[PDB]
């Protein structure tokens, strides 16, 4: 018979694929995908059919099919909350800051993925070890940055879905970003 299953698991941000045998407990899915995240698996909660998954549990303890998904929440203990502003801006406070409120004026220095929305990655802070630093509310940034970025706080983690609009609109960008793409980034604030 079919020895094995492929899961996939989503953060909200893009999607991975597992396989694994379907008597392998889901520790070993767990552990491959905190490790990938450059994450403690700690800080991780693992979904599947909105019952928490616990790693000693195998696929087929839970009558898993080839092609489920597991949700990965990365977001407080809580509850998450996606908020929409007026200008059709969506994010959602992943990790909440401790230090100090960003405001427009400021000088604010970040790191960033950004995705599209088929979870292709398109460019990313982290791989050249370089953040960025902008005036906050200055124009020189999109404006789903300039708008999203406000309000967070150092430490801070936030998730902004930019309609094109407040994006690269209907012309896009190079060969990386579509005609009215909607974009997905993840934003840490590191300075203000």
């Amino acid at each position: 018979p079919e020895t094995h299953i492929n899961l996939k698991v989503s953060d909200g941000s893009s999607e991975i694929f597992f396989k694994i045998k379907k008597t392998t407990p889901l520790r070993r899915l767990m552990e491959a995908f905190a490790k990938r995240q450059g994450k403690e698996m700690d800080s991780l909660r693992f979904l599947y059919d909105g019952i928490r998954i616990q790693a000693d549990q195998t696929p087929e303890d839970l009558d898993m099919e080839d092609n489920d998904i597991i949700e990965a929440h990365r977001e407080q203990i809580g509850g998450s909350t996606v908020v929409t502003t007026e200008s059709g801006l969506k994010y959602e406070d992943l990790t909440e800051g401790s230090g100090a409120e960003a405001r427009a004026g400021q000088t604010v220095s970040v790191h960033y993925t950004g995705w599209l929305t088929d979870g292709q990655k398109f460019g990313s802070s982290k791989d050249r070890n370089d953040p960025f630093a902008f005036v906050l509310g200055g124009g020189m940034v999109i404006k789903g940055w300039d708008e999203g970025v406000q309000g967070m706080k150092v430490g801070g983690v936030r998730r902004l879905t930019i309609p094109p609009q407040l994006g690269y609109g209907a012309r896009g960008a190079g060969g990386v970003i579509p005609p009215n793409a909607t974009l997905v980034f993840e934003v840490e604030l590191l300075d203000v």
